[PDB]
């Protein structure tokens, strides 16, 4: 009876309010799937297209910053406890730094298989306009899909923890498993049948757990029970702005509804004036001597008798109004521009920082709510054994995010500077025997923020080098 | 009776609505083939030509970005499972990297044989204007063809999976096989006869399958049964924008119909004024002393008696209206410009990124829906055995797309930078024996994102080099 839960957990007020926001920017992203059965039903548009362009540009731009195509978007600290991390893979105490880097480098490419990038862009659009999205990642094939709030509903506490979810989907009988298709032997046409999925949180001895099950419209279960640890669950609900106490988030467009509402009416008035500007009439002045028939029926080049100014073109003075309205609309549009950001790894650094400045602190929220689970899922896909050992014991991987994934990104810059300075300081002091070069080295290296333990040689290596002479 | 299915699967509303979009941009691309039998039937044009220029420019530009002429448009990851991939070709563990690169480099040239590029451009036009296209690739010869929704119809579930298709085509009796031409012995003229093809999805033990069959108008089958795995099917339906629940997609032009509709009327009014500006009349003022006969019939150079201002040229004041209308039309046209993008491998990178920014996230959709099957088809054409082994077992090739085919494109840039930095850091630290050069190497290389396993020498090679002394 998952239909009962699905209906119970909905919020009609938010669904009804979020129609205008879509109507002002991109109506086709928020279309109701329950009013159509495979045929077009018309969708109306608005008198202005500024919102569409702004939203398209911002959604396209956000994808490049969050998911760069030539470097990983997450880093592993590993400073917590190297013992267990090294014991899981079975490597030396120092080879962990190389192994983690190899895993991170080889893992992030998996996000570009089987059209995931397009779904990511669609999810960004959904988050910007409606502020809610559910993301499903299939490990067997490598494909993803994004859903709107018209196909799912969630339940959470006052503290924000998600407790339950239900998802609706439509299909046909031919797609069902052989076990369940023995029933419904009649009516084996391409008739549509609904399917429901439920995700529920539960706790076992070694931690919390998510349980997945499925059911048809008429109560019948379909087995397929699966259990995942909370860290590697394939379902990811996300929010843009979440007011404490509520269940669903809010979008960026909701903060700027007044300007769009004030712009649509001006656009309508401009359209009315432009349509009025298409009257082509010629007026014959009354009280003037003219020969209308000859003027209107003679071939070009003839001579006629009458005043050379007895006929004039219709004039209403509506051009100045168009000129005036255009300037006001342009001024409002320009004033709205900054809010929507309309205009080597360091380039990505600066772009992300400027996105932080423009958005106001949501880039960090998006990074926090998306980067953490995807990293675990991809790492599990690339190496099952290593993650299985970590989850069974209870401890979990540490990941850095929030414009802070520069752990292995821009350390070479801090080494180049040290090398440049060491080439200027050491040539001097070579003659003076009172200054120890080792202390200068140990001061300069630590000054720039480099852990000397990853560069200095061990005692055994020095002894071997001295012996090899 | 494939005619019944063909008629059943059509959507008349979309077909009737999509006429205006073609009429505003390029009427000849959407002409009905069932109203003509080999003779011209006139096609009407519109008062404005902005849409035609914009569509031509965008369609021409899109082809260069998607299908560059001097590098492959797809890359193979191979990180999934090198065991089976190496076992299929019969190569070593490390020679796979070279073999895959060779295959990718030698495969992509096949797209330029026998006039495929023109069909690709036509398909891009069709996608932009109507948002639907069916693409057929013939392996025997190397030619392609593109069809509009006036010649085919498709069926899909609520989830978007395509289940069935039907295609219509016209020909003559002389083209039929000898087996079927024994019938229809009479009427062996060049009379036109229709032909129908059906593509249906079905599942067998080792995966899903597509079945192709043909039939004439009068029920008679023509044999030619063929079976393809779903991955290497030669038919590819595509969409530009697909609203969940519906069957056919939507085009880019549909988002900007209001501006074009508002522009056509202004163009008509401008044409009316321009036609009015062709009245050449001379008016003889009433109440003035003049000698009209002498003025109008004497040779040039004569002297006449009369006022020097008794005759004036006709004046209606319609020039200012032309000046005004031109500015408004130009302003609207300029405002429409950005939406249609009107204005070394890195150049292609930047061009594709800017296309991503302008379009709003469709470049990725087009790449996802076109690159994946064409890669498999071309690879099968260049090497049948390798693909046959992979498909029989069940596993499939992994391909990267969505402005993410840079796997083997721009790795040399990340190596040049490392080489430049290594030439500045290693000259220093040569005197200090406390810093190990190997650790600096292993840090700098991994910092830029290079898998050291493809550069470092193995233990055996080092031993051999040491012995060779």
């Amino acid at each position: 009876t998952y239909e009962s839960l699905y209906t119970k957990y909905r919020d009609d007020s938010a669904i009804l309010k979020t129609e205008d926001y879509a109507h002002w920017t991109l109506p086709t992203v928020y279309a109701d799937p329950d009013l159509r059965e495979g045929k077009r039903v018309n969708v109306r548009r608005d008198y202005q297209s500024v919102g569409a362009v702004y939203v398209n540009t911002l959604s396209a731009k956000l994808a490049q910053v969050l998911f760069p195509a030539n470097q990983a978007f997450f880093r592993i600290d590993s400073t917590g406890d190297a013992a267990q991390l090294a014991e899981a893979m079975g490597a030396e105490s120092a080879d962990l730094a190389n192994g983690l880097a190899e895993l991170e480098n080889t893992a992030f490419r998996r996000i570009f298989l089987k059209s995931s990038y397009h779904q990511l862009v669609h999810a960004m659009k959904l988050l910007i306009i409606t502020g809610n999205v559910l993301l499903y990642r299939d490990s067997n094939t490598g494909n993803m899909h994004a859903y709107s709030i018209r196909q799912y509903s969630v339940l959470r506490d006052g503290g924000g923890k998600v407790l339950d979810m239900v998802l609706k989907e439509r299909t046909v009988i031919s797609e069902l498993p052989v076990e369940a298709r023995i029933k419904y032997r009649n009516r084996k046409q391409d008739d549509c049948i609904c399917l429901y999925t439920r995700i529920k949180r539960e706790r076992r001895a070694v931690g919390e757990v998510f349980v997945v099950t499925q059911q048809l419209e008429d109560g019948l279960m379909l087995d397929n029970l699966e259990v995942y640890p909370e860290a590697i669950c394939p379902f990811i609900p996300a929010v843009w702005n979440l007011v404490t106490g509520e269940t669903y988030g809010r979008g960026l467009v909701e903060d700027y509804a007044g300007d769009l509402a004030k712009l649509s009416a001006l656009s309508e008035a401009l359209a009315l004036y432009e349509i009025e500007a298409c009257r082509v009439l010629h007026m014959a002045k009354p009280g003037s001597q003219i020969d209308v028939d000859s003027m209107a029926e003679r071939e070009s080049g003839a001579w006629v008798a009458g005043d050379p100014n007895g006929v004039a073109a219709y004039e209403a003075g509506d051009y100045n109004k168009i000129i005036a309205l255009t300037q006001e609309i342009q001024s409002i549009a320009a004033r709205l521009a900054p809010a929507f950001m309309y205009a080597t790894a360091e380039e990505i650094r600066q772009n992300a920082e400027e996105a932080e400045l423009a958005l106001g602190g949501v880039y960090s929220v998006i990074a926090d709510t998306l980067h953490i689970p995807l990293a675990h899922i991809l790492c599990w896909e690339v190496n099952q054994q290593f993650i299985n050992e970590l989850l069974s014991n209870g401890l979990t991987l540490s990941v850095l995010t929030g414009v802070a994934a520069l752990s292995r990104s821009t350390d070479v810059n801090k080494l180049i500077q040290a090398a440049q300075s060491l080439s200027v300081i050491l040539p001097v002091f070579q003659n003076t025997p009172r200054v120890d070069p080792e202390k200068i080295l140990d001061m300069v290296l630590t000054g720039f923020g480099i852990n000397t333990k990853d560069l200095y040689r061990t005692e055994e290596q020095l002894q071997a080098l001295q012996a090899a002479q």
